[PDB]
């Protein structure tokens, strides 16, 4: 465990399109910011689930693919200053007697003014390997996320899963690594088929039907066991990484155990998008209120109405109404 | 008065960024729409009061024009069907007995299962030029608004103000006019400095400081009288066309009698953003909650929220919650 004694005035809990464009206005009413996010990226629903797919209801975008949108709204944060921290879930928020807000996550101990949560359907992770010793390898050459393409230059790469992500890490490895092989438990992919072209025209190993039987290497993953899919017939490989894209789960988790008045998965706000505990926002996907709609474009309105309304909660000479930012740059 | 019998599904009062966004959902969710608009033109505060400056806080665009914004929005509800009312400005709205809103404006009456409001400050009207007869030339040749350039062709042309719309139509005018003459109150014009350049540059007459003293014709106006501010001295011109352009003003107006439950020139909505007259919702700068922010990004969060409920409002079988745009397109 690690400690930021910086109390933050705006702390956020997830990074998707909500938590970015929180961030945003947060530097619009100058409020030091810092993001949370689970994963080792940020984007939430659209950077995990569609990055590729075309959003045709966001307002004054005829079309926008969302990866794009992403990015966007990391362009218009960039103008600001905020604190980022990738990798870590908030499991702990809580209100302490001088009003600052403590939060805790799975690496490092954190304070704030005001708490804006921005988390979805909660914490995304990783569909883990179910093998006995899977864990033993993280951290070591079991991957469930590529940051480095580089640092498979040369080596010997297995990939499990039949979706986008195993196939397009096959083929971005294809002319990096020295033999990548790929491995899903179906004949069928879920992958776009042009993608499914491209890795049958490939030089990649492909193995259908064939799940992961055992991981045998005493400290690093040496070879990997597969087992047909309605067949009797082993096969081995000898193998420098394995890398894991079993896609994503996610669920509130401890977000159900901070105090907060939550209906169906959901974190109920005020008009201001203050939760029960004062000081305490929220916006995006995991609020709700009568009438509430699970959009980008909802979300995209609940955000500054959090941030202005946590901006005068903490100042009480600033005023909710924020300044025309047609002027401000 | 005119009178459309056809029962629209949503009717939008006001086609303002707000107003576009809400008719562009209301065809996400297969409505008939139609929009009531004050002025001869869509685009509310952004294309009548900003449509030169670049907006930085709206979601996804690190800076947009605001014009361009708006012709973003008018591209994005292209794919579906509105009737547009242009010149209209709504005088009454009234739930019948059988539950169908009637509204009445200056030109026509209206009828519709719902009613969203998205006014802003009250409907845009041109500051009119105050002289006894200049009601009697209106639809002649005074001219508040001017949408066919060409007509000007060979004409003599006067235009009052000193703002952006009197500089830019002189200098439209300039290549087109037989003769284009400019008379402004101020030595100093309201107008971009580079426009007044282009201005001074240019063969339009400049008559500063100059006001508009009487219209001279029978039926016609044929002729001008200016007098110069801190000065007695007149100026006559002989004129195929005057353009007056003093700016807008804005007022609730009539909005305030229709049994709203309005503060401070605001509609109050529920969460759902429904008024206190079921079927009768509101969006943008013109409905109010505790924690509202004025903002473009607000408005177009809550432009979703209103149509979505007055879909669930119209048809019991209807959810709340919309498709994924992702697949319907
Ligand atoms: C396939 C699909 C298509 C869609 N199409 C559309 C569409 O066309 N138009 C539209 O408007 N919407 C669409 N949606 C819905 C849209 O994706 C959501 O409305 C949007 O993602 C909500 O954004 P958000 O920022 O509130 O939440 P999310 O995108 O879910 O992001 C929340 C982030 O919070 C992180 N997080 C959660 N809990 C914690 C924690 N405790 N600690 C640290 N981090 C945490 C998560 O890892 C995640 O990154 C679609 C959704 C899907 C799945
Ligand atoms: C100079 C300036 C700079 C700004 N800068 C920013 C910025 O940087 N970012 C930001 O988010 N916001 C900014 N704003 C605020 C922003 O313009 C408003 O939030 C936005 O215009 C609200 O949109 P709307 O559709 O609700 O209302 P409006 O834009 O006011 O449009 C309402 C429309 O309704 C029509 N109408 C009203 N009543 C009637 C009626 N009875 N019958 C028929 N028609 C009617 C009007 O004619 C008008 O066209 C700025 C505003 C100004 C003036
Ligand atoms: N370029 C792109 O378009 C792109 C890139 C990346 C991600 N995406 C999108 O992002 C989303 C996430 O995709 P992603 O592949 O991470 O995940 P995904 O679509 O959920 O696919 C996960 C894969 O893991 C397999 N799997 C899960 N558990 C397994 C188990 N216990 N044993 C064997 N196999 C198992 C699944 O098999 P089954 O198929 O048999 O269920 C599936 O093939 C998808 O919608 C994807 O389209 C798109
Ligand atoms: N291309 C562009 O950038 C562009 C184009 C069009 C509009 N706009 C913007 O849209 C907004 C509207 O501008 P617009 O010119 O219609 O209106 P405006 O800026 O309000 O200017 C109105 C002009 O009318 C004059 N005026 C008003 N009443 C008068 C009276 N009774 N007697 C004499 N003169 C009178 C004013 O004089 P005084 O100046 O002395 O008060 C002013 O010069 C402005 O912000 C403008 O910048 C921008
Ligand atoms: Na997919
Ligand atoms: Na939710
Ligand atoms: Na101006
Ligand atoms: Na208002």
């Amino acid at each position: 465990m690690r400690e930021d004694t910086k109390v933050y005035d705006i702390t956020i809990i997830g990074g998707g399109p909500v938590g970015l464009f929180t961030a945003f206005y947060g530097g619009m009413r100058q409020a030091s910011v810092k993001i949370i996010e689970s994963l080792p990226q940020l984007g939430g629903q659209l950077s995990a689930l569609y990055p590729e797919k075309y959003i045709y209801d966001v307002a004054g975008f005829p079309k926008i693919r969302a990866q794009e949108l992403i990015n966007n709204l990391k362009e218009q944060m960039a103008k600001f200053d905020q604190t980022i921290c990738l990798e870590q879930a908030v499991e702990s928020v809580e209100k302490q007697a001088d009003g600052v807000f403590k939060l805790v996550t799975n690496e490092e101990t954190h304070y704030s003014k005001t708490v804006i949560i921005t988390a979805g359907n909660g914490a995304f992770k990783p569909r883990k390997l179910e093998l006995e010793n899977a864990e033993q390898y993280e951290g070591k050459n079991l991957h469930y996320f590529v940051d480095d393409l580089q640092k498979f230059a040369g080596r010997r790469v297995a990939i499990l899963g039949g979706g986008d992500s195993a196939v397009d890490w096959a083929l971005m490895l294809e002319p990096i690594a020295k033999e990548v092989s790929i491995i899903h438990r179906r004949d069928k992919f879920r992958a776009h088929e042009h993608s499914v072209e491209n890795l049958h025209a490939s030089k990649v190993n492909v193995l259908t039907p064939f799940v992961p039987a055992e991981l045998i290497g005493e400290d690093k993953i040496e070879q990997l066991v597969l087992e047909e899919v309605k067949g009797d017939r082993k096969e081995i490989l000898e193998i420098d990484d394995l890398i894991v894209n079993y896609g994503f789960v996610s669920s509130l988790g401890p977000i159900k155990n901070w105090g907060l008045d939550i209906e169906k998965n959901s974190i109920v706000v005020k008009s201001t998008m203050e939760t029960n505990i004062e000081g305490f926002f929220a916006a995006g996907d995991i609020c709700t209120y009568e009438g509430k709609v699970n959009l980008i474009a909802s979300g995209f309105g609940e955000a500054p109405t959090a941030v202005n309304n946590a901006k005068a909660y903490m100042d009480p000479k600033a005023r909710v109404q924020p300044l025309h930012s047609t002027s401000l740059f």
